[PDB]
């Protein structure tokens, strides 16, 4: 109910704001691209006073990804903390008033198309994100997986000041080590989790990350989390072994990583509530 | 006004928070340490969409600085740029409700004594700022002026996620270049305007500040202009024309001065709306 707008965006982010906006000016959904980025007053205040209590947080162990699976279990909406690994981490449930699985699948298909739409989603942070079987992305003969699924997507954004190239790759829920008599059972309308990889070394997995979207009778749930970094349980992931050296040879110690945590976690809650403050809109305008 | 909370703060500054809010427990004043920050909508939207035109900004000139003192001037509420020097330009003007120039002349004398009171100014940002004397601050046969002017702080704080140590010359306004006539005739009550240099080459001022408030009958208005970098027209201060290669030499070059401008106008939009939301309420408590 008390939502706040977001009152920060980092110099590079301002300059690509500028640079969004003239690049979308002319394209049919022009109206739905906004400066003014609303978050839960809530959620945005529990990230303010440092990371998390580790005895709090989650790694990307078995044991850890099934606890979301419980039913007596219900996310926070906000957090941020270095692990041990060393790694970056980030927890949040964001609601989406109005919107069901449909819609939220439909955007996934959708916005891959024009990289001016990926912009719609968050105009301070986001610049492209093709995937690399496109046809196949819109290939109606096979199901939301079949179409998303080991699919790699190539996201180009801010986390913070800091411009990544992220390669998305996402997975079945299983064979990320979800188990799947509890998923069922937690009637999970859908899921958007992955292994991501950065460009530099593709092959390499730097991330896992658990998105699950369940519908309310007034809309939605995203329960997500992130983990980016090394971690001994990401060995079941190949070419994980390798990511703690990358790590190294590139520029994330521990300090980067703690400050990406926090980056991540403002970054998700920024573009998640904004998206949810449109989609439904959009979806019934360009459904088409 | 529309208020709104800052809703950003670097994650070395929320570590800092949270030593701070453990320091000040026992103070007489402590429940006047608060976590929000509340800053004008107006405003702070004038900073999330890049900088300023060139056009509209000023350099630290005599012929500039003198804009300000003219009839009827009235500063814009906020903007930020990066200068031809290479110089970070910041502008605002913040208005403090109930508040009286007494009071604000009082705050300069009383905080710098506890590194514990510079910190309710800005809880997430300041660590200390003792001054080179501190008796002079409580000296009753002293003006406002006396005892502030050629008074050096060395103020440690947080601009953005970086730390740093600034020696704080204030100074008469009229040795910054600003004129006597036209000061008079505008009838500004106070100047906490300075020259500031690098704590490690005390020697070399880097940045010119001019804050310039005026009662009026619902309260006060501080007008701020901040330089920080180097600039032909610093030469007139003894030291300046070596900022040029000290900052090339340190960490500043032209893309870390812009930024240093945009993190500037956060800190300074920060401290000083949320300065006004208490003062008053500190001086009927604490003030003399
Ligand atoms: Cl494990
Ligand atoms: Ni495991
Ligand atoms: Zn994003
Ligand atoms: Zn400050």
């Amino acid at each position: 109910r008390n939502m706040t707008p977001f009152t920060y965006f980092s110099l590079p982010m301002q300059k690509l704001f500028l640079r969004n906006q003239a690049a979308v000016r002319n394209k049919p959904y022009a109206k739905y691209f906004r400066s003014e980025m609303r978050v839960p007053l809530s959620a945005v205040r529990k990230i303010q006073q440092g990371p998390m209590a580790l005895e709090d947080t989650l790694t990307p162990s078995i044991e850890d990804i099934n606890r979301l699976l419980e039913p007596d279990f219900v996310s926070e909406e906000s957090g941020y903390a270095l692990l041990p690994g060393p790694m970056a981490y980030v927890q949040s449930r964001k609601f989406f008033p109005g919107c069901t699985a449909q819609m939220f699948k439909w955007w996934f298909i959708w916005h891959p198309a024009e990289s001016e739409r990926y912009t719609l989603w968050f105009p301070y942070a986001h610049v492209s994100n093709p995937c690399v079987h496109h046809q196949r992305l819109r290939d109606e003969s096979l199901s939301f997986e079949e179409r998303l699924y080991g699919n790699t997507f190539c996201a180009s954004e801010y986390v913070g000041d800091r411009l990544m190239h992220l390669h998305i790759d996402f997975q079945q829920p299983a064979s990320l080590g979800l188990n799947t008599d509890l998923y069922r059972e937690a009637k999970i309308d859908g899921s958007v989790s992955a292994l991501m990889s950065l460009a530099d070394h593709p092959e390499v997995p730097v991330s896992l990350m658990v998105h699950l979207f369940k519908e309310v009778p007034d809309g939605m749930y995203l329960t997500s989390r992130y983990w980016v970094g090394a971690h001994p349980s990401m060995a079941r992931f190949p070419g994980a072994e390798k990511a703690a050296s990358l790590l190294k040879e590139n520029g994330f110690g521990e300090a980067e990583l703690e400050t990406l945590a926090y980056e991540f976690a403002v970054h998700d809650m920024c573009e998640f509530n904004h998206l949810a403050s449109f989609l439904p809109d959009l979806y019934r305008e360009f459904g088409t």
